[PDB]
């Protein structure tokens, strides 16, 4: 066909497979997984935007998914992330240093993941799906992400980092899922600090972007929900994760 309903890409080839394997790897891996259904975790998967107007879907439709995917993640050890999700995993991979949501089973799920379905017919689109920016933000696969991503910011404690993109015209990005959700729903009763690491894209030598303005905006907006602040710059993410792999190492 030489024209889609909707403007953004549509769901992921295999998605119900795939979603069906991850499951199954994710709770063979993880202990305290050990016992999910994944035949179950598919079905409130499904049950969350199947036959629904792919426009009018709500945490609510969620929320048979997040109960089957209750799970504990060490509150004091969390990173958050904007725009630069490799390096977060490359880093949270060495040895578990930090969790990101991917590191939970309904992030590990979803990542990189494109879901939709039809009102009133129980098929998946494999055609297209809603685009946030030009059809509507309320489509399956933000309001996942936007569901899954609250609950993990109200489960941190202590000190919480964020990893961002300072090679990016928007350091802090009021927008992104970190931004408009995560930065919001931290609870100030438990969580201490919010340290931002600015992942420096920019050749070598630069700038101290922990000055950037939309990090003095982020530092204003944390500070004024009575959780400090700290930021440090990550001039050159290659060596930064050697010095992980290798700290007793080369000039770290
Ligand atoms: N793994 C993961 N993906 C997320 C998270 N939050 C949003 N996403 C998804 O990541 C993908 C890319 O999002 P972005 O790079 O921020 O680009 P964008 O925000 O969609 O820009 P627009 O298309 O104009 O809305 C989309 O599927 C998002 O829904 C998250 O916390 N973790």
């Amino acid at each position: 066909r030489w024209r889609q309903t909707w403007s953004g890409p549509g769901t992921t080839k295999r998605f119900p497979e795939t979603v069906l394997a991850r499951c199954v790897k994710y709770t063979e891996i993880h202990p305290e997984m050990r016992h999910v259904d994944c035949q179950s975790v598919w079905d409130a998967f499904k049950g969350a935007f199947i036959s629904k107007h792919p426009c009018d879907i709500t945490e609510e439709d969620y929320q048979p998914l997040m109960k089957l995917g209750t799970q504990t993640v060490p509150c004091n050890k969390i990173l958050l992330w904007s725009r630069i999700k490799d390096l977060a995993h490359q880093f949270t991979q060495v040895q578990r240093d930090m969790f990101t949501l991917e590191d939970t089973l309904l992030g590990y799920l979803a990542d990189d993941l494109t879901w939709c379905g039809e009102f009133d017919t129980s098929k998946i689109n494999y055609q297209s799906c809603p685009d946030w920016r030009k059809d509507c933000s309320n489509n399956p696969v933000s309001v996942f992400w936007k569901t899954v991503s609250r609950r993990f910011a109200e489960a941190a404690c202590d000190v919480v980092h964020v990893m961002l993109d300072g090679s990016r015209s928007k350091i802090f990005d009021k927008d992104s899922t970190f931004g408009s959700v995560e930065v919001h729903n931290l609870q100030p009763e438990k969580v201490q600090t919010l340290e931002a690491w600015v992942i420096h894209g920019g050749r070598e030598d630069s700038r101290d972007l922990c000055q950037d303005p939309t990090i003095k905006e982020l530092e204003s907006i944390i500070s004024k929900r009575n959780i400090q602040f700290s930021c440090k710059n990550i001039y050159r993410p290659d060596k930064f994760l050697q010095c992980v792999k290798n700290p007793e190492d080369s000039s770290c």
